[PDB]
C-alpha cells in the first residue's frame, strides 16, 4: 500500500483508494 | 498494491480503485 | 501505507483512501 | 539506474 | 538513480 | 538519488 | 489555437 | 489560445 | 488565453 | 525587441543578445 | 525575425542566431 | 525582433543571438 521513488516529473493519483 | 520507480516523465492513473 | 522519496517534481494525490 | 530524461504527459478522464 | 530530468505532467479525472 | 531536477506538476480532481 | 493538447518534448545539441 | 493544454519539456545547449 | 493549462518546463545551456 | 502573452507553462530562454 | 503561437507542446531551439 | 503566445508547455531557447 505504500509508493517508493515518484521523481523524474512522475506524478499519480490512486482516486477512490 | 505498491508503486515503485515513477520517473522519466512517467504518469500513473489507477481511478476508481 | 507509507510513502517515501516523492522528488523531482513529483505529485501524489490518493484521494479518498 | 542512470540517465533518464523525458517530457511531460497528459492524461484525461471523464466520468 | 542519477541524472534524471525531465518536465511537468498534467492529469484530470472528473466525477 | 542524484543531480535530479524537473518541473511542476497539474493535477485536478472534481467529485 | 482551439482545443490543442500535446505532451512533452526533447532536443538536445552537442557542441 | 482556447483550451490549450500541455505537458513539460527539456532542451538542453553544450557549448 | 483561455483554459489554459500546462506542466514545467527544463532548459539549460552550458557556455 | 519586446515579449508577450507566455503562459501556459512557457519559459523563453534569450541568451547573448 | 519573430516567432508567434509556439503552443501544443512545441519547442524552438534556435542556436547561433 | 519580438516574440507572442508562447504558451501550451511552449519553449523557446534562443542563444548566441
Amino acid at each position: 500500500d505504500n509508493i517508493k521513488h515518484v521523481l523524474g516529473g512522475g506524478s499519480v493519483q490512486i482516486v477512490y483508494k
